[PDB]
Formats: C-alpha cells, structure tokens, sequence
C-alpha cells in the first residue's frame, strides 16, 4: 500500500479524493505525475498526484520527514506564528550526506522565537544519534524518545511542524491545452495594456488565476511553442503554470496567490511593520527563483515587484514569465513606449535588445529598490523617456532613505555597465540569505 500524505480534493469525474493518512494501493504507475489509485478504505478507484503518497512504512510515509529542504526553508516554515515550543522536522543534512537533521522550534525570553537545529548521525555500525550518550535502531524510535522526553534538546517533540499541499504536476491526467468553457471568471485582479488577470474556476472545483491577452497581441503559434518552455521551470519560488487555452484571445491559466503583488503587499497597511530582516527574506527568494532561472539557461525580460507574488508565510513567487518575449506591440518591440518597463531595463536591452540573465540582476537591483522603499517607483524625479538617456552617461539611484550602505552598494554591482562584471542570481542568493551573519553554531554538541 500506499498512504496519503495529505488530504486531496477531487477536481474531476476520474480522479479520487483522498484524506490524510488514507491507505491507497496504487494500481496502474506506468505513468508519472497522476497514478490509478484504489482506496483500500472506500473501495473508490481514480487518479491521484503521485507527489500526495508514500509507500507505506516508507521513512517518506512520517508526516515529520521533510526530506531535502534546505534548513532556511524548513526555518520559514518552524518559525510561523500558530507553531508551539516543540514543533519539529526532520530533513537531510546539507553538509553531511548521508545524514539528517531535526530541527526544532524554540522561545526564548531574551531572543523570542527561534529555530535550534540536531545534527543526526548513523553510528556506521548504523545507529542513529544527536548525542552518543543515546543511539536509535531508526529515525521513527528517534523521534519517539525525544516526542516523551527533551533530554539534552531544547524542548521536547510537541507538534510536527505543518506545511502548504504540494503543488500536483497540471491540473488533472493530461490536462494542458484546455477548453475555454472548462473556466469562470470570478473576480477581476488586474488590468494591463496587454490584457487582464481574474482568479476563476476549472472544471467546476479547482482555484487558479487567470491572465487573457487581447487578440493581436502576439501569435497563438509562438505563444504555444512558448508555453512548452514555460511549462518544463518547476521551482517553489515560480509560480506554476497549469494550463493555456491557445487560440485568441489566449488564456493563462496558473496557481493562485493568495496575498497578491509583492508591489501592493508593500503599500499601506500590510506593509507598515515590514522590517529589514523581512525585506532581504523576501529579496533572497525571488533571487533563488531566479538562480534556478539562470541554471536553466533562461531568462525573465521583466523582472519587477509588480511581477512577484506573494502567498503564505511570506512566500515570494516570479511570476509572468516567457511572456514578454512574445509581444508584437512595435513601440515594446522596439523598447519604448507606455506599455514598456524602461525604468527596471538594463540599458544594453533598451538599446540595442540585448536580453540575457545579467539584464534580469539589473531588474533584480532596481526591485531591491522597490523592496526598500515600501515600493516607490523607480526614478521619482524621471520620466520613462529621461531614464535611458541618464543612465547611458552613468547615472543610478542613490541609496535609499534609510537603506544601509552595504545594501545600496549590492544594487550598485547589479548596474554595472558591463553585463558580465554584475553579480549571478546564485551569488545574489547566498549574499542575500546570509545578510545577518549570526556568530552562532549551525549546530550544537
Ligand atoms: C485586494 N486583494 C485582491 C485579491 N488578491 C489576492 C490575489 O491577488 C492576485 C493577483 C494577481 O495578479 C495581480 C498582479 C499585479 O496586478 C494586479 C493583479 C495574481 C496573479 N497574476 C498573474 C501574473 Cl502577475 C502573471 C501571469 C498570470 C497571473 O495570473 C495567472 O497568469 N497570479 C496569480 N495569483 C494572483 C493573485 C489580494 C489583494
């Protein structure tokens, strides 16, 4: 048997709901992301994400096995607000292969909440251990002791650390270019030059956020062979797209967000109490989205606030990429006009269209601007038709009001004039996620 990992929704006639915890015996795998499953419980038969079970005694059946994250993320995670003293995972280390990791949360009336980490090792004659004092036949008894008694941890095993449904692989069994009647439209997010977004409905049961292009906007023909491309960038910190509906006028159908633009997030009351440590989290996830962007030899074109996403626990997503490469509007083509982003625009792709990745870290710069600023505009004395012109002859930015330094100076490296002497997306990351350097140990004794 298999076992659920988490609870399911059936969104179609052929697939099976599920709850947590259900044993299932999958019947037909010749396939990957959607398997005929039989649930042992109800005796119902339908297609399930592979991606929602594990095989049963499996060490990937524990609900605390995270597997590999990295420990940032499963702090991200550790740190939400509703978590008790004693909330937990366990993951793989990242500095030890063949090792694992129990991370737990913790408050301290000094520090507040915090996350302590346990560096488990397997004793070669294969016993697993934090301390060599006391030493498991498996991770399961491992967490086991340490659920009844704290011991040398900072708190005891309470409460197995919660986390989002995975994102299952498209919508449903083969469904990608989907018919136009299988959405509503229920409430309208946005307006652009080019066409609008609203979050709707597919098939009856299933959220998504819709985008439509007006027709003429570009070819349904480059727009599908696109889509192919847009469709092979799975990574937690892009938005995932679900489905397209092809002929014009063309819809893209994606994951929804439920906290919006990053752009409006940092207007205003929900941004008010936002505070540097926020800002550079925010700033390090969008730069690893787009480190992936850059291991896969691709690249965004418009790369700005307006274009992340932001969702639970402060997750930030790239969103609405592929598609500017696709506009056929000549001003846009030509990198001008008011429907183009001249203000986040390296100038070697102004002038002369050259798009490339090292173009992106300079839109990544001028977002860091945006992100310190609580999101004012670019260039607040200039208009788009100034910007280009000042730039050119080596104007950027001052630091920002109550921007430090060390940070300003990053966003000068990513607009440098030369494209190649600005920073990787992975250098980004790392400088971005070890900003705060804590002195303390990654682990323990
Ligand atoms: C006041 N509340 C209204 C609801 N909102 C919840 C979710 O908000 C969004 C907004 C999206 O787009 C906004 C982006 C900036 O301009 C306004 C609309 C979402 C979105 N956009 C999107 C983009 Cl940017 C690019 C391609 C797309 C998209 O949809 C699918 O195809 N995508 C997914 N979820 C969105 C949720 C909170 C505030």
């Amino acid at each position: 048997t298999f076992v659920a990992l988490y609870d399911y929704e059936s969104r179609t006639e052929t697939d099976l709901s599920f709850k947590k915890g259900e044993r299932l015996q999958i019947v037909n795998n010749t396939e990957g992301d959607w398997w005929l499953a039989h649930s042992l419980s109800t005796g119902q038969t339908g297609y399930i994400p592979s991606n929602y079970v594990a095989p049963s005694d499996s060490i990937q059946a524990e609900e605390w096995y995270f597997g590999k994250i990295t420990r940032r993320e499963s702090e991200r995670l550790l740190l939400n607000a509703e978590n008790p003293r004693g909330t937990f995972l366990v993951r793989e280390s990242e500095t030890t292969k063949g090792a694992y990791c129990l991370s737990v949360s913790d408050f301290d009336n000094a520090k507040g909440l915090n996350v302590k980490h346990y560096k488990i090792r397997k004793l070669d004659s294969g016993g697993f251990y934090i301390t060599s004092r006391t030493q498991f036949n498996s991770l399961q008894q491992l967490v086991a002791y340490y659920s009844k008694h704290a011991d040398g941890l900072c708190h005891r095993l309470t409460t197995v650390c919660p986390t989002s449904k995975p994102q299952t692989q498209g919508l449903a069994k083969d469904a990608w270019e989907i018919p136009r009647e299988s959405l509503r439209l229920e409430v309208k997010l946005g307006q652009g030059c080019f066409g609008e977004v609203w979050m709707g409905t597919w098939n009856g049961t299933t959220r998504v956020a819709i985008k439509t292009l007006k027709p003429g906007t570009m070819s349904p023909e480059a727009f599908l062979q696109e889509a192919q491309v847009m469709k092979k960038l799975r990574h937690e910190k892009l938005v995932q797209l679900y489905a397209v509906v092809s002929e014009e006028p063309i819809y893209i159908v994606t994951e929804y967000m439920s906290k919006g633009s990053l752009l409006d997030f940092l207007k205003g009351e929900t941004g008010k109490y936002l505070r540097l440590p926020q800002l550079v989290d925010m700033a390090a996830q969008i730069a690893s989205g787009m480190a992936y962007v850059e291991r896969m030899n691709y690249v965004h074109r418009d790369l700005r606030a307006a274009n992340i996403l932001v969702g639970e626990n402060l997750v930030c997503k790239v969103a609405d990429f592929g598609l500017a490469r696709l506009i056929e509007d000549n001003e846009y083509t030509a990198r001008q006009g008011a429907k183009f982003p001249i203000k986040w625009t390296a100038p070697e792709a102004a002038l002369y269209g050259r798009f490339t990745i090292k173009s992106d870290v300079w839109s990544f710069g001028i977002l860091l601007t945006e992100l310190t600023t609580k999101g004012r505009v670019p260039y607040p004395g200039m208009v788009n038709r100034e910007v280009l012109d000042q730039v050119e002859r080596g104007y950027r930015m001052p630091c920002p009001p109550e921007c430090p330094e060390s940070l300003h100076d990053l966003m000068c490296q990513c607009w440098r004039k030369e494209p190649e002497e600005r920073p990787t997306f992975e250098y980004l990351q790392a400088f971005l996620e070890d900003y705060f350097t804590s002195t303390e140990p990654q682990y323990q004794p």
